[PDB]
C-alpha cells in the first residue's frame, strides 16, 4: 500500500534516473597499471565512498517511521549498514556485460580504473552484480530490498523490538508484493549473506587502506570503521 | 672463534629443529578442504602454532648477547615489533617448498593444503618466499645474523635506543667479519632485494589476523592480540 510507495519514493529519489547520469569522466581504456595503486587511487577511493552517505542518509529518513526512531537507534542501524547499502545500491545500479559500473550520484567508471583504488573486492561486487541481476529484481522490491538490509538490528540498539516491528512489516510487503504480482522470495533474500560476506570483503580492503596510507580516510569513514569492528 | 658467532648460532639451533626429532604424527600430504571457509580447530592451531612462535623466540632472544641486560620494557618491545616478520623468515628457511611441507620451531610438519584452511592463500606466498630465498642458498652463520638484526633494530618507543643501536653494529661487524672468511657485501644486496616481499608477507599476515578477528570463531590469545594491537599505528 502506502509503505510500497513510499519506500519506492525515497529509492529513487536516492539513485540518478535513467535520464541523469554523467560519463564526464568514463574512458573504457586504463594505461598501465603502473606497480600498484598510488594515492591516486586510495583518495578517489576514499571520495566515492564519502558520495554515498548524504544520499543513503535522506534516502533512510524518507522511509516511513525512520525518523520517528531515538537520535541515536538512527545514527547505529545507519553507520553499520552504510557499507552494505552503498554496495547493494551501486551492483543493482551497475553494468555487468560491459563492466560499467554507475555511482548513486550519477557518474559512471570502467572496472579497470577501479581495479586499483578498490582491489580485489570489486569482482565479488561484480560476481554479485550479475547475480543479481540474473534474478532480475523489480523496482519496488529492490526499493523495499534496500530498507530490509538497513532496517536490520545492529548490537546496542535501544528500542529493538520497534526496529523488528517495521520489519516484518516491510518484509510482510516484499512476500505480498512477490505475490501480488515464496522460492523465488527465499532466492531473493538469500543474497544478504553473500553481501554480508562482500561487506568484510569491504573492511578487509580498508584495514589494509588506513595501514599503508597512502592518504588516510575522511573523519566519518574513520568513524564508522572504528564503530563498526568488534575489537 | 668468532665467538659471537659461535654463542649466537648455538642460539639459533637450540631455537630450531633437528632433522631426527620432526614430528611426522599430523602430516598428511593430502587433503579435502572445503576451500572458502575454516573451522575453529584450524584457527585455535594457527593461533596455538604462533603463541608457540612466540616463546621460541623468546628463548632465542635470550641467548643474545645484550639483550637479556635490556631494561623489560625494551625486551618486551623489539621481540612483539619482530615477532610476524621473524616468524615469516624462520619459517621460509627451515620450510621445504619443493615438498609440500612447512616445518615448524616445534619440528612439526604439515602439508600445503593442511594450512590451507587453517592459514589461507597467505601460506602460498609463504612457499614462494622460501623458493626466492633458497634459490640464494644463504648460509647458516650469516642468516643467525639476519634475525637478530630484523629483531635488534630501532623500533618505535625504545627507552635506551641508544644501547639497541650499538648492538646493532655489534651484530654487523660479526656478520662483515663473516663475509669476509667465506669469500676469503655482495649476497647481502641480493638479499635484501625481497626484503620487500618480506614486509609484504607482513602486511598480508596482519590482514589474514585482522579477517579471523572480524570472524572471532576462537578470540585470540592476549599476547598475539596485544602485538596485534600495537603493532597498529592506530
Ligand atoms: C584472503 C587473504 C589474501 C589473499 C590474497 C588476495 C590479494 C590481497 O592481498 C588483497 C586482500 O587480501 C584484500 C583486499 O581487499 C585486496 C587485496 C588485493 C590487493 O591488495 O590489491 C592488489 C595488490
Amino acid at each position: 500500500a502506502n509503505l510500497l510507495t513510499s519506500l519506492v519514493r525515497a529509492h529513487l529519489d536516492s539513485g540518478p534516473s535513467t535520464a541523469k547520469l554523467d560519463y564526464s569522466k568514463f574512458q573504457e581504456l586504463v594505461l598501465p597499471h603502473f606497480g600498484k595503486e598510488d594515492a591516486g587511487d586510495v583518495q578517489q577511493f576514499y571520495d566515492l565512498l564519502s558520495g554515498s552517505l548524504e544520499v543513503i542518509r535522506k534516502w533512510a529518513e524518507k522511509i516511513p517511521g525512520f525518523a520517528e526512531l531515538s537520535p541515536a537507534d538512527q545514527d547505529l542501524l545507519l553507520e553499520s549498514a552504510f557499507l552494505e547499502l552503498f554496495i547493494l545500491r551501486l551492483a543493482y545500479r551497475s553494468k555487468p556485460g560491459e563492466g560499467k559500473l554507475i555511482f548513486c550520484s550519477g557518474l559512471v567508471l570502467h572496472r579497470l580504473q577501479c581495479a586499483r583504488g578498490f582491489g580485489d573486492w570489486i569482482d565479488s561486487i561484480l560476481a554479485f552484480s550479475r547475480s543479481l541481476h540474473s534474478l532480475l529484481v523489480d523496482v519496488p522490491a529492490f526499493a523495499c530490498l534496500s530498507a530490509l538490509v538497513l532496517i536490520t538490528d545492529r548490537h546496542g540498539l535501544q528500542e529493538p523490538r520497534r526496529v523488528e516491528e517495521l520489519q516484518n512489516r516491510i518484509a510482510s510487503c516484499l512476500k505480498e508484493h512477490v505475490a501480488a504480482v515464496a522460492s523465488c522470495l527465499s532466492r531473493l533474500l538469500g543474497k544478504l549473506p553473500e553481501l554480508r560476506t562482500l561487506c568484510t570483503q569491504g573492511l578487509q580492503r580498508i584495514f589494509y587502506l588506513k595501514l599503508e596510507d597512502l592518504v588516510p580516510p575522511p573523519p566519518i569513514i574513520d568513524k564508522i570503521f572504528m564503530d563498526t569492528l568488534p575489537f
